[PDB]
């Protein structure tokens, strides 16, 4: 597909606090995440924070798809 496209975000219905912990993602509710990866793994999403511009894994279950 044309560059770019193809993008899947989530959105965070639930908070989640990576703590001290930079393989966690962090974000509160209402933040939406650009998957960066093709699938969860352990039931873990990775992908970017649009509001922080970070990176990291989160539980898929905090988050609802978008359409
Ligand atoms: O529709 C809204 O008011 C805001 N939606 C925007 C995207 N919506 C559009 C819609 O529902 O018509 C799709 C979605 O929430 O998946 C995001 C949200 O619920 O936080």
């Amino acid at each position: 597909g044309p560059l770019g496209s193809g993008r899947m975000r989530v959105k965070a219905i639930f908070s989640h606090a990576a703590g001290d912990n930079s393989t966690l993602l962090s974000f509160k509710e209402g933040d939406l995440i650009t998957l960066l990866v093709p699938e969860a793994r352990d039931g873990w999403h990775y992908g970017e924070s649009e509001k922080t511009k970070m990176r990291g894994w989160f539980p898929f279950s905090y988050t609802r798809v978008l359409d």
